[PDB]
């Protein structure tokens, strides 16, 4: 063949056309590794150089088109120094350029998902075919970058800069569908006509019945927009996309201003203001925290692969309890394809439970994101009850009744009598002890927690808790069933707090101690919010309830006595005597009519103020971060979770930490473990929550981190 | 248009239009003139006193009805043995007019058939504006489906609608009965099997009456209630 490599092979067809298809031997996809463009470079410079040719088709022998490289090599990448990274994308770009200069018609058969580098490799082409079930996408953005092979060149020139704008900052996968509204694809066909239309579309370019001279040309000359229209559509572009994104997020940004700074320019010019502004993110914090988010997803899913050797599906499942978590549950494992019981014990409870999945199935459907006939199996996948005629055949009970030991003692040992002795029990508890709720039954192996957050619907993270007898199947079981509920579980064993409890908290003493001294309280969840965090902590105690804080407080302080109790009434003390019981309640640390600032607090408060302590806003952001950050490596090293990434997870998808920072203990990475350390005595006299672990002093002597 | 939809045989129809179409150029009195001539043609019409003595019928039975209804108790919570044709129809039907329904089977496929179809109807007058998102949540969180008496506790009447097989039957009715109220009623909504025969597998055949429904129970009109030699007034006004 006129080519032949371990990734791409060049094959002559009929009429001079030629096949370049991409098909890694041995691996399971195709995507742009070093081996992969070097044989680019090869099978162009093969093509370029034979004069038969009168034609080229892009194909995939794989599953998918060409999805993008090892998140490994983007690390290594993103370590070089910027003239060598330039210098190598530069390359890179010019195989890509190369291949849509070829003075023959070339055209991408896009057979599957084409992702980043591969789509990239598609625009290359004068025309492109998709099959109808495939997708295409640059999530660049995801990773804290953006489109670094000409994907911010070649994309606006096709698409128009709007169309451009909005896949790139949004990093989106687009539908055949989709991609052929918006002219990033010419023709939509099924998957086994793919290369018959590619085969056909060729020839008509080749017989001159197609202009592929004239189509490819857009992208290689300035953007056809107005000096004027340019303005409007740059300025909006920043504007929406900058009060989406957040300041901290500056890959979104940077593109359009990539885009607008190559507006006026060809190929080449575009291809370095792309280069440029690629660089300067590869090295932003933000960029290696984003993409170390998903160095933890890779390995959060091969702990998913091991325990799914073991975990049984749950076919039927049960909760205990309608109401705000029990109709919630209910309603996320009937909304993603698993049938459950809604027990309770009187049809007031049910009517909660059933009132609540109704006004969420009717909310979806009344913004056409939901099929009526969808809404009605929902629905049927509920089943209310007041007995446990029907538990025979469950697989899985989740307990979600009122927050007493005595009470939920009592209704799992109850429940246990009606299930298959091979049953696994749950309980969604956040304060009580699963290892104290597993001696009321007479099969603990078969119990743990299923820890889930309020409102279950939209709370990502679900806390799988390990009570001492809680078997690897039971956890096993509880684990995936989480996962096919569509949410991200986490193992952890019990404890006080759990993980993300039991973190937060060391978290609102900081904001407790801050406020005792004095400090403005408006100022500081101002400072915490740009810091990343979505709510400031007073904010945070008003929607959970000061209520909730209190009874909280409490429960850590019996369970960490050395660290967590205070001998002093904080602001928390006082806003509950003062019957200030945050969002619900309409007052707490603001009024809420919604969110408002009413002086009134300040008397209430007034009592807690012992110093008058002044602070910087990086001082506040110790004082908050300190706290949470070490609690976070106690967790660790108490085992509670066993792994880095495991620990980071639970906070980014429980506690909404800041993405652009990766975790608590990568921002421990961030700042620098001894810097960390030191950092952390020097506020030393505000308590033990503030001191380092000799683990930890250990690992910043000996150069150790937690990812690193 | 109106010809091909109320057909030859109704002439009221077709002659409001003649009239409207023969004083269309007429100031008041002339059109009322057309409007009695017209009027008194009707009035003398078989089609005319034979629909009038419909309305008749039906006034007698509203009479029946107000006494049927002196002793008939409410049906707060219903159940009906098998899903299905009937069964599904029935639970459907049940829950579209405001009474909570139990619907029983034996297998999950059953159910499954009964829940299927159930949402088909309701899906399909949303898909036709007649209906409301929010009014199709009420109707299906109205059926609940089972396999198991648990919750047959409180159960005003339950319907059997099971496979055309007096044995069955006769098992099934004798089953239920130890799950029910000693005053719940009981029915059947058999088409060929005889409800004083079935009865007599009850202990208290009393309760025990026919409740007829015809297919597609959500299109039929008439339901038979059949009274057997032992069923009270009581089961039968209920
Ligand atoms: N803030 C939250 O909403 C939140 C967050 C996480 C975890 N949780 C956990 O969820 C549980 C409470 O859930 P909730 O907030 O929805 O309470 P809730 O009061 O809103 O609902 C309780 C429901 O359970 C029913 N019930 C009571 N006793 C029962 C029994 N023996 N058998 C069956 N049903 C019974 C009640 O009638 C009621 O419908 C607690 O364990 C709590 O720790 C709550
Ligand atoms: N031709 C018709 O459609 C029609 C018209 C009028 C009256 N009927 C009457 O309806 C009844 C049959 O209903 P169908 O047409 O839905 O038949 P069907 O076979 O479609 O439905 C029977 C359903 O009952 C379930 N079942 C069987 N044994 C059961 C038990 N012990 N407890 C609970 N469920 C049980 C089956 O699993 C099945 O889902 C008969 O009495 C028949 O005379 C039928
Ligand atoms: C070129 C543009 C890239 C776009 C950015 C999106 C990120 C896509 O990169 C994905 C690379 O993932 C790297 C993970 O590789 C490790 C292999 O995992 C081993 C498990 O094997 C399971 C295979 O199914
Ligand atoms: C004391 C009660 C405890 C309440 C705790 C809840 C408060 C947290 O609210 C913040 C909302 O959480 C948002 C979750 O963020 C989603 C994570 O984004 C997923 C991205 O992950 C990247 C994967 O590659
Ligand atoms: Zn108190």
């Amino acid at each position: 063949m006129i080519y032949e490599g371990k990734a791409i092979t060049v094959t002559a067809l009929e009429s001079g056309i030629v096949e370049l298809k991409f098909d890694l031997k041995g691996e399971s996809v195709n995507k742009f590794n070093r081996l992969t463009l070097n044989e680019l470079r090869q099978a162009v410079d093969a093509i370029k150089a034979d004069a038969s040719v009168k034609g080229v088709i892009v194909s995939s022998g794989k599953d998918v088109f060409i999805v993008g490289a090892d998140i490994t090599e983007f690390v290594e990448n993103f370590k070089l120094p910027d003239a060598e990274l330039i210098a190598g994308n530069l390359e890179a770009n010019k195989i890509f350029s190369d291949f849509e200069d070829l003075n023959v018609p070339t055209v991408a058969a896009i057979n599957g998902i084409a992702l980043g580098g591969g789509l990239e490799m598609c625009l290359a082409a004068d025309f492109r075919v998709m099959a109808d079930s495939a997708k295409i996408g640059l999530p660049e953005v995801k990773l804290g970058i953006y489109p670094g092979f000409g994907g911010t060149v070649r994309l606006p020139r096709l698409i128009g800069v709007d169309n451009a704008v909005e896949w790139i900052a949004s990093g989106k996968e687009n539908r055949a569908e989709d991609a052929l509204k918006v002219s990033a694809v010419d023709a939509v066909v099924t998957a086994d006509k793919l290369g018959a239309a590619a085969l056909d579309l060729i020839k008509r370019a080749i017989s001159g019945e197609l202009d592929y001279k004239a189509k490819r040309q857009p992208k290689l000359e300035k953007l056809k927009l107005n000096a004027i229209e340019q303005m409007m559509a740059f300025e909006t572009a920043k504007g929406f996309v900058a009060g989406q994104a957040g300041p901290n997020y500056p890959a979104p940004v940077e593109a359009i201003k990539t885009i607008q700074k190559a507006a006026n320019f060809g190929r080449d010019k575009a291809l370095e203001v792309e280069a440029a502004g690629f660089a300067k993110l590869a090295k932003t914090s933000a960029s290696n925290c984003l993409i170390g988010l998903f160095l933890n997803d890779q390995e959060l899913k091969k702990k998913a692969k091991v325990y799914d050797k073991i975990a049984k599906d749950v076919k039927q499942a049960a909760v205990l309890g309608a109401g705000i978590m029990g109709g919630g549950i209910a309603y996320q494992s009937a909304s993603k394809g698993t049938p459950i019981l809604m027990k309770d014990i009187n049809e007031h409870g049910i009517e909660q439970g059933l009132a609540e999945a109704a006004k969420l199935l009717v909310g979806r459907v009344d913004k056409g994101r939901m099929t009526p006939a969808k809404m009605a199996e929902v629905l049927n996948g509920i089943r209310p009850t007041l007995s446990y005629g029907d538990f025979g055949n469950v697989d899985l009970v989740v307990e979600a009744v009122v927050e007493n030991p005595k009470v939920k003692q009592a209704v799992l040992a109850e429940v246990e009598n009606h299930v298959r002795e091979d049953a696994i029990l749950a309980s969604n508890t956040s304060t009580i002890s699963i290892s104290l709720l597993a001696k009321a039954l007479k099969r603990p192996e078969n119990f743990v927690g299923m820890h889930f957050f309020n409102p279950v619907h939209m709370m990502p993270l679900v806390e799988v808790i390990r009570g001492e007898k809680s078997s690897d199947l039971a956890v096993a079981t509880t684990v995936a069933y989480a996962k096919k509920m569509g949410k991200n579980p986490i193992v952890v064993n019990d404890c006080p707090g759990f993980l993300v409890n039991r973190v937060l908290f060391p978290y609102f003493g900081g904001f407790a101690k801050l406020v005792s001294a004095g400090v403005d309280f408006v100022r500081i969840d101002k400072v915490m919010e740009k810091f990343g965090w979505p709510m400031g902590p007073a904010y945070l105690m008003d929607v959970v309830g000061i209520d909730t804080g209190h009874h909280g407080r409490d429960v850590m302080a019996e369970g960490f006595p050395d660290r967590m109790k205070d001998d002093r009434r904080s602001a928390i003390d006082a806003l509950y005597e003062a019957k200030r019981l945050g969002q619900k309640n309409g007052k707490g640390f603001y009024a809420y009519e919604k969110k408002l600032v009413d002086s009134s607090v300040l008397e209430v408060l007034k009592p807690i103020v012992y110093e008058q302590r002044d602070v910087t806003d990086e001082d506040i952001i110790n004082w908050m971060m300190i706290p949470l950050c070490l609690e976070t490596v106690r967790c660790l090293e108490d085992g509670i979770v066993e792994t880095a990434a495991e620990a980071d997870m639970g906070l980014v998808y429980g506690i909404g930490f800041p993405l652009f920072r990766g975790g608590a203990l990568r921002y421990i990475d961030s700042i620098g473990v001894a810097e960390f350390v030191a950092l952390a005595d020097q506020y030393a006299e505000l308590g033990a929550l503030y001191h380092p672990t000799a683990k930890l002093r250990e690992m910043a002597k000996n150069g150790q981190s937690f990812f690193g």
